[PDB]
């Protein structure tokens, strides 16, 4: 008998709390002196990046329009 | 023929082992010197943030009332 | 019209790449010098908190025993 | 009354922004001084041992071939 609800309230936390923690971690790892002047890791560039990258596999399945 | 059981179980294995290595990466990245004094990365106050996040979503999805 | 195989792959791609990213982040963080001598972070108590925790989820979804 | 389609849209946007965050935190740590001159740690090895990790699980569930 697999409890699917169990299942899936265990994957919600795992992944909320993960991103959660991560988006910590990305903003600490952005002040280390080792990536300082390095654009590629300036955090409101990888930010902008970010959102580009979610916000397009997001359209892909759950397109703001419903009806193409 | 598409095994949904051991698709689960690896999602799972995945998940958790990322959210409890991700656990420990968060505590040691809040003891690194250049986030010394910045009380955005201050532990207490990241587990706090974490936990607020992690709590709205489950109680969007699972809340504790089964009869809103 | 819902492409659950494709989400299917996108979910699964997703973490198996998080998740081997972040054991290599994990390794990388532990030879961090602001660690060094805190037991807590050592590599080896780290991946025998870790599979402590990943081996508990898996048994109470996936038990050995499938007739408890 | 289970939204799955909601879960869904939660799920893709977290494991989605966790590995876009992911990726640049391994490319950062790979410059951190600590691991420079470590084979193990060294950016190209990292991605292509991450590669084949994913492809290897990725042709387990999803194989090019579909009538093995």
């Amino acid at each position: 008998a697999f409890n699917q609800t169990e299942f899936n309230k265990l994957l919600l936390e795992c992944v909320v709390k993960t991103q959660s923690s991560v988006a910590k971690i990305l903003g600490i790892e952005s002040l280390s002196p080792h990536v300082s002047g390095n654009s590629k890791f300036e955090y409101a560039n990888m930010v902008e990046d970010i959102r580009e990258k979610v916000s397009s596999e997001m359209e892909r399945f759950f397109p703001k329009n419903d009806d193409e």
